[PDB]
């Protein structure tokens, strides 16, 4: 046997990191979760025992709080290369660092219409991540995405035209609920090291800004033909608007919420125009994802 | 051996119900988990293998949807009110009916700055609850409240002047982060039945608002000397601006974020008044309760 | 406003002890969660801001782990109320402890055939679990539980002859699967204080093992009308065979699963007698509730 | 803009089959979750609102369903197989099926010594999976794991000589807790189509078990150097024991249990030979990987 692939570290690393202005006494602050994973001239840790190749995972825990300290975590895109490059320059036998960011909203508390200089509010479990790939030799692969954003739409939403053979059973319809937790990933063109990532450091929020407004206003406004159609006008939208932006991926789960058929009682009617009580679905659920770059 | 308490129903029925004015085309959607459990004179279904006096749980699912269908879902305290009441009206051996709303944030989109009139997101897995006793003979128990509204605030928090004993390791702090998952209950003076409760249905919603605004102003206001006063304050509060509520309850964990020494590397200063980068901590957690009613 | 109830402590205390024979190398796992609310003479921590009422959660914290090393932590009910009991007589002001423990399974390895002397699996996330409230003046009441317990029987549950009205639909059946997760609570004789709790140790372990053996025995062999029927059976047979326990509760859920009329495919058969294919349904589910004593 | 990649589908089908021996009154439980997702010429699905090329994920659920009726749904391989065959020879323009499928466990009780031909357990939420991917003109590809085993072993895991430099804190050990959540694959040859894969359909049981069990035994046995020397131990016999495997991955966090220092307290002993007290910690972890293949 022998090792054809290997990668260690410490994954789940929560952080926080707050920004104190003296002047003006407004505080902000940062939370993650962090996993950085290390890949090199470590095989002989697998196969013989050899400890002195493994950079220890808690010192690897160390060093993103080390890190933190030292360097502004925000964007995420910057401070996961700033990690990364870190590794494969601190260690010469250490080729690759892969570094995940999921980045928790703390949002500002507005009190009788003021903003707070120290309170937040966690306003939804959607997240916004990064992966950051350093690859010693092959410069900063860098993802960003948002995760978790749900939401629904009560109409124009519809599904007719799809193939109908001895295994259809779904109707037809011109009206349904459309409803998703978004997960849209936008990756960036290669970055030759450190350097070029500080030189497009707004791009990175702006991006996220525009990834997420693009997914919201073409969710409200497209009289969607199917979950396919609408993600893929969303990722037209992105690269049309960032051209350091290769491809934009989404994963859409469908969740299905169930017109309930109340003829059977008292004839009331609760389907099709009159359909007012619906039956959200856990399970099963469509899941629709699509890969989206430049003609 | 003998039945000394018997209840059973409808768990997890996912509730979903769209308002449609055909005039403005503006659609407002409601969605929520009802679980409902009855009492009654059901022993012998225990005892003797009787199910005539079962109401089959799965007709407590179609009820629900139907009285969903037959009347409004919100206030959630009104509507849960109108579905024990049926139980117990409908039914002659039942006695009692037990309705649990969880209501689910499906908050109106705002795109280019107007609100749109059919998509939502939910913004943050907080929910509105009700808790709705429906007792034959002695009206309607309700108890609202708030959860999963998580917060943080980056200083002004306390906690010194605590017990030291030979269990005590924890040092005193004039500055640290508190953060919490705030969960209150406002508990409502018992309603003779449904007329009484419609009689007060806009200060279902009114109650909520102001619990929810008293908490998140004292939180961010209060120089918080520890979890147990600020928490009293809100419950203070609350009790003076709504005089139909008998009880107010918080449960707040203390959700600890730790200072991290890194002074072993390079002499770096991150305690005290150079704390920036801090461990949030999973568990465990202070949990920290009371319950205040009227002097 | 007054306090009218108020109790505070440290929850998800992750707690693990382990036991080494020296002599014979066999080593023995214990890992728990564990929960201490104190209540007392603590009501101007909060109204008065005065924490010096206050035994710091972090000491309570602390003192888990002191009486863990000091005391066996097995069997969770004589664990529990040594630290119960600890509070309640440190503290002067503090007049009942309330301790909660959640045990999870470390079951020793077979390794080829042979339990081995230091490795252990977790079979199931099945919990064994008590709570035990110390109050001063009251004694040491404990309830005892198993949770999590998950089964399924593929025939041998019916359901008919239950009520039938404008509101059902469901359909009479002789032959259905039951599922459930079993939560049985046993709720022991006040004891007086520890000692008494001592001079029953023995019982604590035997008696779970009884309510663990009735529940699986009953579930598996019962031709179940309803599964109020049959957990009234597992009570009555608990109650019988330990005298020093007072109550049994039971809370099971009905997890449904769903025939699958495939008919409409091929002619194919898939109901009834035919039914081999069924659909498993997260949610809605049943809720079944009941305390038995002694008549 | 350019649809690069496309793939939909259904994901989280909840499938439960029953087979019934009529003879010997024996039943025997199924239940899975079960994801399929199709590619192929439907990038217009996306690009011009052409539903016609969409097979209804409806569909492709009715179709697990029915699959699962006319087929034996064990071992997972076959069935995944059968299932992602049907697809692409069905449907002219899909040219993948991508089937993952998760099983979860039944276990028939055993009841006073003996089996009962219907009744069953949940013994963990430790999973079998497949993932089974069915490529026109490339044959099947299948990877089979084991996830979600959980263990422990309370000494012979041991963790000197890594590197230590600037960022290191992390004392040697030469006795510490070892615990993880194993996560282990085999990768399996190509199969040309779906008769290659029934040639060998009883590998896929035996495999699985010699998986399970060299895993146990080595993580039983091994004094473990570190997690990357164990895992490696693993994969090598699992590939030496199954010649139709190409690679063996393993994914396993070390979940730390952190000694206790309690000797400010009564100078009690809790550290190095006299620990006993540990303190399980939920995050960070250190994550390990690897992918061992033949030399
Ligand atoms: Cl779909
Ligand atoms: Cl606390
Ligand atoms: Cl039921
Ligand atoms: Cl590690
Ligand atoms: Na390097
Ligand atoms: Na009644
Ligand atoms: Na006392
Ligand atoms: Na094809």
């Amino acid at each position: 046997s022998a090792v054809k692939a290997a990668r260690y570290g410490k994954d789940n690393v929560r952080v926080y990191k707050v920004h104190k202005d003296e002047k003006t006494g407004v505080q902000t602050v940062y939370e993650m979760t962090v996993c950085v994973l290390l890949e090199g001239e470590i095989e002989t840790s697998y196969t013989k025992a050899d400890n002195s190749v493994i950079v220890a995972t808690d010192s690897i825990k160390n060093t993103i709080y080390i890190t933190a300290k030292q360097n502004p975590v925000t964007p995420p895109e910057l401070f996961g290369s700033i990690l990364g490059t870190h590794f494969i320059e601190k260690y010469n036998h250490i080729h690759a660092a892969h570094v995940n960011i999921v980045c928790h909203r703390w949002t500002r508390m507005d009190i009788d219409g003021k903003p707070h200089p120290h309170s937040f509010i966690r306003d939804s479990e959607e997240k916004r991540n990064v992966q950051v790939d350093v690859v010693e030799g092959k410069g900063i692969d860098i993802k960003s995405s948002l995760s978790g954003l749900t939401v629904l739409k009560s109409t124009n939403s519809q599904f007719w035209g799809f193939l109908r053979d001895e295994y259809t059973t779904l109707k037809e319809t011109w009206d349904r609920i459309l409803s998703t937790d978004v997960d849209a990933t936008w990756q960036w063109k290669n970055f030759s090291g450190l350097q070029e990532v500080r030189s497009h450091v707004p791009k990175f929020d702006a991006t996220w800004a525009t990834a997420r407004e693009v997914t919201l206003k073409t969710f409200a406004e497209d009289n969607s033909a199917s979950v396919q159609a609408t993600m893929y006008k969303m990722a037209e939208q992105i690269l049309a608007r960032q051209q350091l932006i290769e491809t934009v991926e989404y994963s859409l789960p469908n969740k299905h919420y169930f017109e309930i058929d109340l003829s059977w009682h008292k004839g009331l009617q609760n389907t099709g125009k009159n359909a007012e009580v619906f039956a959200p679905q856990s399970d099963p659920n469509g899941l629709i994802k699509c890969t989206v770059g430049r003609s």
